[PDB]
């Protein structure tokens, strides 16, 4: 059975329990914590390409209240992230076994942008989600995993100074 862990969720623990923030820019910002993942059971000789998307965890904007996050009463249709390509794909499952998968050059923006960047709304709560993609051979297949340790809300500065400390300690 093809396995999907987070790596460091110890770390994304402490970040999900004060509510995350990941900045996003016009250019795009990189993701710290960067979301790594442990994957065992592939084909070590099959190959593979790895997407990473954003899911609208709800359907609201949020606004940092008087030292809170609270969602707004006026809900709208969130329409899908785009996806990222590990820049590693596609490739032999050994590749992507033999280290934990790490994301660490996709960059959030808020605006429509040329090509790497993945855009988001600003102020809405997103969890991350990868899809494996078994290519090439004659029966493609996709596993899917999302990462609820790892969700986060988008935001053009950190709101919440706990966040930013905790971003600093730890980078
Ligand atoms: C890098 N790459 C893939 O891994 C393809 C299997 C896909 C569809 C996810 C690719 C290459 C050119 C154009 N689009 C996607």
């Amino acid at each position: 059975e093809l396995r999907v862990g987070l790596e460091e969720s110890e770390l994304w623990l402490r970040f999900k329990e004060l509510t995350n923030e990941m900045i996003v820019t016009k250019n795009g910002r990189r993701m710290f914590p960067v979301l790594k993942v442990n994957v065992s059971g592939l084909d070590p000789n099959a190959m593979y390409s790895f997407l990473l998307d954003f899911v609208a965890a709800d359907n609201h904007r949020w606004k940092y209240v008087n030292g809170e996050w609270v969602p707004g009463g006026k809900p709208e249709p969130q329409a899908p992230s785009c996806v990222y390509i590990h820049p590693d794909s596609p490739n032999f499952g050994a590749h992507w076994m033999k280290a934990p998968v790490s994301f660490s050059k996709v960059k959030l923006t808020n605006k429509l942008n040329g090509g790497g960047q993945i855009m988001l709304n600003s102020l809405h709560k997103y969890e991350p989600r990868i899809h494996i993609v078994r290519v090439g051979g004659p029966q493609r297949m996709i596993t899917s995993h999302c990462f609820p340790e790892t969700q986060f809300i988008a935001v053009t500065a950190y709101q919440n100074e706990e966040i930013t400390a905790l971003k600093i300690k730890y980078n």
